[PDB]
């Protein structure tokens, strides 16, 4: 089986490590791999693709920098006989094949859930991710999705709501303040959407005693992130573990590949059909449990700690 994977950018650190996890495993079950990034060009990246058309591949894996854009390439793609694989991040209104990333649902759930088992009842603040991120909105319907009985018995009550501009962590600074102003510092849970926006947060609370007090919720496990963790002035955070992501991502190529039906979760519809998917679950990382996940994993060493 030949792959074709056209990484959207790799001269960042993206996906630098999802690159060979995918290659190693790849080639591991009996296919070459071709890898070509855009540079975070969207038109390099249409070049890349068109380039691995032309080369003959089986299954084009394509981490889109812009997933609007491609539905001309993949319907080329498509009647020559290859299949498409979606990496990461969706391609809109394209004939493609199937489509890898984390449950993004999951994820807010993780979020809320956390923050419910220590404040079961209390003052909550919502905390979200850019009002423009469709991801940010994901992880909005799984937090409400694990809230809602709470809220609706009356044992939570909803005190601010605010969707962190561009995901700036001096944004939710000033949004933190903001609602901490507005409550006078009553507050018990910050649902934030993730680690930078989170520390942010954690600033205005330090800034007003309220570090370690108040229960916060993140995600992507960034250094900073899990050293509050373990300062015990942020809450938890969801990791995301790429090696799971890219491992999965080639055994789903390959499967396209030999033209089998690999198995999806569900199916999530881009606006041309419903493409099947695997949305793999992501983990709750907090204080008790930091060395056995990303320590293990190597996302981050025990001496930076």
């Amino acid at each position: 089986v030949k792959i074709g994977m056209a990484i959207d950018d790799l001269r960042l650190e993206r996906w630098q490590k999802d690159r060979d996890i995918f290659v190693k495993k790849a080639e591991s079950l009996g296919a070459k791999v071709f890898v070509q990034s855009a540079n975070g060009n969207e038109e390099t990246q249409m070049s890349q693709i068109e380039n691995m058309i032309n080369r003959g591949v089986d299954v084009l894996v394509i981490i889109p920098y812009n997933g609007q854009v491609l539905s001309n390439v993949v319907k080329e793609a498509k009647q020559e006989g290859i299949k498409v694989l979606a990496y990461d991040r969706m391609i809109n209104d394209a004939d493609i094949d199937f489509y890898i990333s984390f449950d993004n649902e999951k994820v807010g759930e993780l979020q809320a859930k956390a923050l419910v088992d220590i404040v079961p009842q209390g003052n909550y603040f919502l905390m979200g991710g850019s009002p423009v991120d469709n991801n940010a909105k994901l992880f909005r319907a799984g937090q409400m999705k694990v809230l809602k009985p709470y809220v609706d018995s009356g044992k939570i009550k909803v005190v601010g709501d605010q969707w962190v501009d561009g995901w700036l962590p001096e944004n939710a600074l000033k949004i933190m303040e903001n609602a901490l102003t507005a409550n006078n510092n009553k507050i018990d849970a910050v649902v934030a959407s993730n680690d930078a926006t989170a520390g942010g947060a954690i600033q205005a609370l330090s800034a007003q005693g309220l570090s370690g007090k108040v229960a916060i919720s993140g995600q992507d496990a960034d250094l900073a992130g899990i050293k509050r963790i373990a300062a015990g002035t942020q809450t938890m955070t969801v990791y995301k573990p790429i090696t799971l992501l890219a491992n999965t991502a080639a055994e789903i190529a390959v499967e396209l590949g030999n033209g089998q039906e690999p198995k999806a979760d569900t199916t999530l519809n881009n606006g041309l059909k419903d493409v099947p998917s695997r949305l793999l679950t992501p983990i709750d990382v907090n204080k008790n449990n930091i060395k056995d996940t990303v320590i293990k994993d190597g996302f981050h060493k025990e001496s930076e700690l």
